[PDB]
């Protein structure tokens, strides 16, 4: 299908372009899900402390390492620094908790999960007496410096960002004394949110983009009937049919052909395997342009609770 399995990051390491997502994967199902994924070829798992299932993901990884199904060097494990840990003095510990839960001695990639810092505490979303998120007075540049320290301590091989708009990416690239550039910006991306501007900006700077919610996150907690549905879009099912593939496989192959990394989530063994079988076919330039034409700037993850946060990323056009 003219498609290599990994691409090169600006830290000199290779990253598998297909990973398994784990947001919403129940703790009692995600261990099996990750084991099946590794068994059927996945080498990249996308994690986060905020998903509350890193321990169980770690059990799967550790078992597959112990069983010698895979070597640590062959895995690319990603996690993310949650918003309540943006303070310089909290970053190492947040990373170490993730490392401990995942049962790893390093991460291949650690991302700032959102540009928005929240007040530290037990609550992932600390709210005031009226429901707004309570910000922390941290800024993305000092948070970035804390991330750079993790590289210099051997805890992570690469650092990156997630849900940064192009001006926020630019702020980091123009940071005084910048030591390591972001390797990756992980953003939402699918035919209803195509992200041409932000993707072009990032790629022009050598920053690799990871596409999240590539299937439209049909299991998002806040879904409503009136929402558009990628998996049920007859226009996309048509393209799938033409290629004798599933709609999901087309949705996964789509970002791959844009030089994106993509991380579909499933806890269903049959879908986990199906979703990986996307290196055997090619979307035409016409297919690609047609899928792109479905853009409607529609967001699964809009972080509506934080629209007043100074660093809220989605006021800007891109
Ligand atoms: N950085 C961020 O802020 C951020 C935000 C969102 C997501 N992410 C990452 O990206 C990952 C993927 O995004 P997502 O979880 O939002 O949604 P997604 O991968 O677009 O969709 C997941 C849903 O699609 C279903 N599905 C998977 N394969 C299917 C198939 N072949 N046919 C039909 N349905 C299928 C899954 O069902 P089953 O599981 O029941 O099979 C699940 O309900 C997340 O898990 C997370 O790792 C990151
Ligand atoms: C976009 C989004 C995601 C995906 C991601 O960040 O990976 C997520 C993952 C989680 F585990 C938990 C929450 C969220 C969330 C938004 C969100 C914001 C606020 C609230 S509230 C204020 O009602 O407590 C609930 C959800």
């Amino acid at each position: 299908s003219h498609m290599a399995s990994r691409l090169l990051l600006n830290n000199g390491a290779k990253m598998p372009i297909l990973g398994l997502g784990t947001w919403k994967s129940p703790p009692g199902q995600v261990t099996e899900a990750v084991k099946v994924a590794i068994d059927v070829g996945y080498r990249h798992i996308d994690c986060a402390h905020v998903y509350q299932n890193e321990n169980e993901v770690g059990v799967a990884i550790q078992e597959k390492l112990r069983e010698q199904v895979v070597k640590r060097e062959e895995l690319f494990i990603v996690s993310k620094l949650w918003c309540t840990y943006h303070e310089k003095g909290l970053v190492k510990g947040a990373c170490q908790k993730t490392l401990s839960d995942l049962k790893l001695d390093y991460l291949d990639l650690y991302l700032i999960h959102w540009p928005t810092g929240f007040k530290p505490g037990k609550e992932f979303f600390p709210l005031d007496e009226s429901g707004n998120v309570v910000p922390s007075d941290t800024n993305i540049l000092d948070t970035w410096a804390a991330m750079e320290e993790l590289v210099d301590e051997g805890l992570v091989k690469a650092i990156g960002i997630s849900n940064f708009n192009h001006l926020q990416v630019e702020m980091i690239l123009n940071k005084p004394g910048l030591k390591y550039k972001p390797a990756v910006n992980q953003i939402e991306c699918h035919p209803y949110l195509t992200q041409e501007k932000l993707i072009q900006y990032c790629q022009s700077k050598g920053i690799v983009v990871t596409a999240y919610s590539p299937l439209g996150s049909p299991d998002r907690p806040w879904a409503k009937p009136e929402d558009p549905s990628l998996l049920e879009d007859p226009r996309i099912k048509a393209i799938a049919a033409k290629h004798n593939k599933t709609t999901a496989q087309v949705l996964i192959r789509f970002p791959m052909q844009r030089n994106l990394v993509v991380i579909p989530k499933s806890v269903t063994p049959e879908r986990i395997a199906e979703n990986f079988k996307v290196f055997d076919f090619e979307l035409s330039s016409q297919d690609m342009t047609t899928l792109l034409s479905y853009n409607r700037n529609w967001r699964v993850c809009a972080l509506l609770s934080c629209t007043s946060h100074k660093d809220y990323p989605f006021h800007e056009e891109f």
